[PDB]
């Protein structure tokens, strides 16, 4: 039958890619609610095109402006505002799936509301597993919600795993389904061939080839992905390897016990992984062409050097320590990057800030509230370490 | 519980790879019968190690020599000889799976006997589908036998396909499980970068060199002409029920990727691994589970660069013939396969040039299908007729 969707985070690239898949499959997917942060203009255009039952701005002042516009552009769309309203559209009885694409800590509560209601969760918020991995997996178990990862690397891993593990994410023992290890691939960022010595002098201009760009450059992006993969797939440290693949044609791979490797490849378009999150276990047209082997060029592989990418080592370390450490590390890194971009600290100080803060905190029963509180503490400590370094 | 095996073709590399996997999993697999053609020395050593209930030599004279060697060294091994005995061990009530690794046309009857008995078939004979695809698929359907492909390409495709297709091979509509197409992958052979003009003069030595897998002379030459990929195309049609829109061919020179499947959402699944036949075998034995195969995980720090090319039909005319033969049906694929056996043997005998292989294949195929209810017997007969014609065309070329 028709699958009914709420899209949390409708005005960014993920939202757009989701809508493109839905546009290719009007017989299968129906948009009940669209929700966003504060890009009212884009949201007006989308409510006009999609005429959803509900439209929600996270910001109440932004909601008011949208309401005025939709009196005219989408008169049958009920406009709402605030966090409560995000939870309300994420938990509607008629809704089957929730694209959880509101980014940052503000995404936690609405995503979790969808989990507690037993929805299918198309997970495109990093914070849910980076900050609150154990909570999320427990609440998913308790409600019977289905979790499907949107992000490219996770989605590729998901596709490369057997059906038995796919249907029971975060609870299968991987060794028992024949998995030796997961190969999380990444481009290595723009400093992949740069001599370690030259990293000290790197500028924000160079690092950007904004926040997510700097994370690419440090491989903190991959670290956070590693942490998420641990929770999504219940992988131990022996089961999770990071491989640099500079061309990003392969999006990730799984090594099996018999020697077999499965890899997922394709054109660089988020509609591909999204489309599977919506259609699983079936497949649908995504508006993405088949891979052109005439243009992929050479594929190569490198082992990450932890001297080049110290943030990657920290994230791996933090992962073994648990939720408190991953929350701490994620928070500290937001502050550290903001400081680098503000010119206050060198590129290589990002890891130093992260490393001090992490060491300070972990030298000493969780909720989303207590973890947000730790996130704030960690930020305060990072502000102080940033000061020591200027 | 314990899976019971008959191995047809125990003394070659496939047999050895199968026995390596079994040796890693004594709690899961047990060998009921071993069968071979005339390598008594190797069979004696294997019967001594495995002490199977039955040992069969295809050649009755060889069976007699084995029987004498085994009286004491393997006293509980009943030794048998001939074709009837191959069918008997392939159809035993206690046997669950049959590694069908007897190569050539001689493999047809025993492999078919296992099919008709409803066994799990670990298919490692090309001829079953190249010569008699339609027959095999129909008999598999009737008996409830399971076909699991051993060959590297097919096994990779199998792994890149969804569980629903995997459990119902040759019966599923591929479009309906989201498949756009299968990408059949080949190395391109040692002449992949060679100018077409220089192909005329190439030698057997050149044709056999720098291989990514261990292969005998014939299969190596087929790799050089891309006849290998053509035959595999024909098999893939029967095995996956793939239409003319669903089967493509691509060159991947390093043979790290073994095959790939393109899906409707843009997603491509690829199977990769060390060039060790224990990997695909192991899955044919363990499916839907997995087992240790004695093969190391792939080391991505040593695979080097992966690249892709497109086959040029001027460099690979056999590939065009195979595709054409596939559209024409069983008679044409049987004819082509037979003609190519003769043509390659002639090239290796230094009677014809490398580029005469396609010319011989092309004449023979044209002659037969210009001039117009199948059985294994009638298809063997066509194979012999096509061989006679190929012998004649080889003579014209020397």
């Amino acid at each position: 039958g028709m699958q009914k969707l709420t899209i949390l985070g409708a005005t960014g690239s993920i939202g757009a890619s989701t809508l493109k898949v839905i546009e290719q499959n009007p017989d299968k997917f129906s948009v009940v609610a669209l929700a966003a942060d504060s890009n009212v203009e884009k949201m007006q255009q989308l409510c006009q095109r999609w005429q959803p039952e509900y439209a929600v701005m996270a910001n109440k002042e932004a909601a008011l402006r949208l309401k005025m516009a939709l009196a005219v552009l989408a008169p049958n769309t009920q406009v709402l505002g605030g966090q409560e309203a995000l939870c309300y559209v994420a938990t509607l009885e008629q809704v089957d799936s929730v694209m959880a694409a509101i980014v940052g800590a503000a995404g936690l509560v609405p995503t979790m509301a969808a989990v507690k209601a037993g929805k299918r969760i198309l997970l495109a918020n990093k914070e849910a597993l980076v900050m609150s991995g154990q909570l999320f997996i427990d609440e998913v178990e308790k409600s019977g919600a289905q979790l499907l990862p949107v992000d490219s690397e996770h989605n590729a891993i998901f596709q490369c795993l057997p059906q038995t593990v796919q249907g029971n994410l975060g609870r299968c023992d991987l060794a028992s389904q024949g998995v030796s290890h997961i190969l999380l691939t990444g481009s290595g960022g723009p400093f992949r061939y740069t001599d370690v010595a030259e990293l000290e002098a790197v500028t924000p201009e160079q690092a950007i080839a904004p926040k997510i760009s700097v994370d690419s450059a440090t491989m903190m992006n991959k670290g956070l992905e590693y942490i998420e993969a641990k929770w999504l797939f219940n992988a131990s440290r022996d089961q999770l390897k990071v491989i640099i693949h500079p061309q990003s044609v392969i999006h990730s791979m799984v090594q099996y016990l018999d020697g077999s490797v499965l890899a997922q490849m394709g054109e660089p378009d988020m509609a591909t992984p999204i489309a599977l999150t919506l259609s699983y276990p079936e497949r649908v047209k995504a508006g993405v062409k088949p891979l052109d082997f005439t243009q992929v060029g050479e594929l190569t592989f490198l082992q990450p050097d932890f001297e080049r990418y110290p943030c990657l080592a920290l994230a791996i370390e933090a992962c073994y320590l648990g939720q408190h450490a991953t929350t701490t590390l994620n928070a500290a890194n937001e502050v550290a990057v903001a400081a680098f971009l503000a010119r206050q600290i060198k590129f290589t100080d990002i890891a130093r800030v992260n490393d001090s803060v992490l060491n300070q905190v972990c030298k000493q029963l969780d909720s989303l509230e207590s973890l947000l509180e730790l996130d704030r503490m960690a930020r305060t400590l990072a502000d102080e370490v940033v000061r020591e370094r200027a």
